[PDB]
């Protein structure tokens, strides 16, 4: 139970796929950010450099670092899919 696959792609690329792991059902703050950066090894931290933009459904999306889980605190929706890029 509990359970989504959470992908994070920053470095370009529309269809490159970086990150993609289904953790238990918890993480996503500069914690996920750098599982995803820090790991193999692009920008890092989503703060002014460069943004992202979690793709859910209907009307639910988040951008930008500091997102504490926002998702799981009231419900959930289809599987996580985080693409970021380059910015100012």
């Amino acid at each position: 139970e509990d359970t989504c696959i959470i992908r994070i792609s920053v470095e370009d690329n529309n269809g490159n796929m970086y990150k993609s792991i289904m953790l238990t059902s918890q993480d996503k703050t500069p914690a996920v950010i750098q599982r995803a950066m820090s790991k193999h090894n692009l920008e890092s931290d989503p703060a002014e450099e460069y943004e992202l933009v979690q793709v859910i459904s209907e009307d639910k999306e988040l951008v930008i670092p500091d997102s504490a889980n926002v998702f799981y605190a009231m419900n959930s929706q289809v599987n996580f899919d985080f693409i970021l890029r380059k910015k100012n």
